[PDB]
């Protein structure tokens, strides 16, 4: 039912639009730090929650375009130890391993780096959805080509360069 | 010089720095639609001494140049002359930049950068369709030693590559 979500479209008409472009949602969600929500994280929710190849959602899926963030906030929250809204190295060693991951101490300090901008050694939330789902899959295409049962895959200089994208 | 006139010519307020989502307005890609904001970001952020996300006259002089040349490529490879480029003309394009890419990963490639679905890379997608194209041929080419191209990559060792 769209009436349950009709007041959500009210805030989303700076240019009357009706269809949700990338920023057409940006003002409906916080990242946890007073900054805007990174569009790179946004298009992950639309091109993934819309069949139409133009990046703009609707009822058929917006029942869930949002729903995934309501999926994602529970986890985040049910891990925040400090409740300060950020996950640390000690903290991620528990969340990652909550997702059935057997990595090691040394990767449990390599991950944080791409996403911790401020440089305090913690992940905000706009850094979480994006890149979480990205990594949620680097166990997955790493899967499609070679299950060595120790992790090794490889191809030549040829279209293996094509794979890297 | 004549650039002294061309720089204000797009500088709406006399500000003396071209904005980003102001330059989207001078660069025409010929889809009669807008020029890619993302191509517009790369063109600005590439050439910015600072974080200002812009180019003043003492910072744009070259962007103009980098722009010029980016057409001067189109202009050659667009042999048929349709303001836009197709698979048969994209082929000699990627190859001319030295890419050993076989037919399958072009329909693939075009399917990530042809902004409209006509199978016709326009002037704005191409540049963009060459910024990342390049970027991910770089470190790999740095990473693979024997230039045969195979890389044995372990679980926790590999993960940290496409990052
Ligand atoms: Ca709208
Ligand atoms: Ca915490
Ligand atoms: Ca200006
Ligand atoms: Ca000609
Ligand atoms: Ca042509
Ligand atoms: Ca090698």
């Amino acid at each position: 039912d769209q009436s349950f979500l009709w007041n959500v479209f009210q805030r989303v008409d700076k240019d009357r639009s009706g269809v949700i472009s990338d920023t057409e949602l940006q003002q409906a969600l916080s990242n946890g730090t007073w900054t805007p929500f990174n569009p790179v994280t946004v298009r992950s929710i639309i091109s993934m929650f819309d069949r139409e190849n133009k990046a703009g959602v609707n009822f058929s899926e917006f029942t869930g375009v949002w729903k995934y963030i309501t999926d994602w906030q529970n986890v985040f929250r049910t891990y925040d130890r400090d409740n300060s809204g950020m996950i640390d190295k000690n903290e991620l060693k528990q969340a990652l391993s909550g997702f059935g991951y057997r990595l090691s101490d040394q990767f449990h300090d390599i991950l944080i780096r791409k996403f911790d901008r401020q440089g305090r050694g913690q992940i905000a939330f706009d850094d979480f959805i994006q890149g979480c789902i990205v990594l949620q899959r680097l166990t997955d295409i790493f899967r499609r080509y070679d299950t060595d049962q120790d992790g090794w895959i490889q191809v030549s200089y040829e279209q293996y360069l094509s794979m890297v994208f």
